[PDB]
């Protein structure tokens, strides 16, 4: 079955940086959109970033200019580079995958997440 596996979570101080990665298999990676979402304690899941093999990449309003996402289609891996981290970036971060022929909010596959804590 499809696997999406996040790596890289942990504790970072405010102002620090952290890079997450997500390894994908079991579906046609090159044609899907890959995305990062996050869920802060007790809140609804929030869009973070999305990237297509065409190069098109875009971000949530709260993170644009601080986070960057990249994809390595040759290695079935995506990355989230998080800079200038803030306490309110604390969340479980999830990788997700979306078919090119699905509605723009329909994500078929979800990783199990990685915890990121930003605290002094």
């Amino acid at each position: 079955e499809v696997q999406l596996v996040e790596s890289g979570g942990g504790l970072v101080q405010p102002g620090g940086s952290l890079r997450l990665s997500c390894a994908a298999s079991g579906f046609t990676f090159s044609t899907y959109a890959m995305a990062w979402f996050r869920q802060a304690p007790g809140k609804e899941r929030e869009f973070v970033a999305e990237s297509w093999s065409s190069g098109t990449t875009y971000y949530g309003a709260s993170v644009v200019g601080r986070f960057t996402m990249s994809r390595d289609d040759s290695k079935n891996t995506v990355y989230l580079q998080m800079n200038s981290l803030r306490a309110e970036d604390t969340a479980v971060y999830y990788c997700a995958a979306k078919r090119p022929d699905a509605g723009w909010q329909t994500y078929d596959y979800w990783g199990q997440g990685t915890l990121v804590t930003v605290s002094s």
